[PDB]
């Protein structure tokens, strides 16, 4: 059972914007992905020193960079706190429309796409390198689900039947023809320790077979 919805215009239109404008420093999307997985972790962190048992759904917070030639994606892992039902469909679009809306009228007063995250929707920096973006996520009180978008105003939300996560979220970005050096192992690495080498889990950069 797939459900379809309508991004708000404003979200849509960020999208747009995105896909749409001339901008050559890509490589940020990566940045951004990996604060929020940062951000998800921190979160679930936090939770379990009032209620530890919020981790029997696994201990191990990490985060790991899973590129596939063969697929032609690339899959940030962590595990941290995963998104509810309710975030996908209602939570983060409401918080989404404020940010975007402060990010549009910066960047028509001078500011560039890089600066993304300091708006809250850096997430969607996503789209500056992939066509197509699935989100699997898991959070303790529901159930596992895939969230995906092609952009054109709308996403899909199911229940997933794939391999049970435990707990976390995994974002698959389909990359577009032309982006693919974002599978090559000495690009991701440059780009981690340039832009992520801070960040206070452990980043595991997958080889591949
Ligand atoms: O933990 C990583 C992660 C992944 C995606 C996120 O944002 C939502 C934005 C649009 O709706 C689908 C998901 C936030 C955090």
């Amino acid at each position: 059972e797939v459900e379809t919805f309508a991004f708000q215009a404003e979200i849509a239109q960020l999208m747009s914007l995105i896909i749409n404008t001339f901008y050559s420093n890509k490589e940020i999307f990566l940045r951004e992905l990996i604060s929020n997985s940062s951000d998800a972790l921190d979160k679930i962190r936090y939770e379990s020193l009032t209620d530890p048992s919020k981790l029997d759904s696994g201990k191990e917070l990490h985060i790991n960079l899973i590129p596939n030639k063969q697929d032609r994606t690339l899959t940030i892992v962590d595990t941290g706190i995963g998104m509810t039902k309710a975030d996908l469909i209602n939570n983060l679009g409401t918080i989404a429309k404020s940010g975007t809306k402060a990010f549009m009228e910066a960047l028509q007063a001078g500011a560039d796409i890089s600066m993304i995250g300091q708006f809250g929707v850096g997430f969607y920096s996503a789209y500056l390198v992939a066509e197509k973006v699935t989100v699997i996520t898991k959070h303790n009180d529901d159930e596992q689900y895939a969230w995906e978008s092609s952009a054109g105003g709308s996403f899909t939300v199911r229940t997933d039947t794939g391999e049970p996560m435990g707990r976390g979220t995994k974002v698959i970005l389909h990359l577009k023809e032309d982006q693919t050096e974002y599978l090559e192992e000495r690009r991701i690495k440059e780009i981690v320790k340039k832009h992520s080498q801070f960040i206070g889990y452990p980043i595991t950069l997958f080889v591949e077979k």
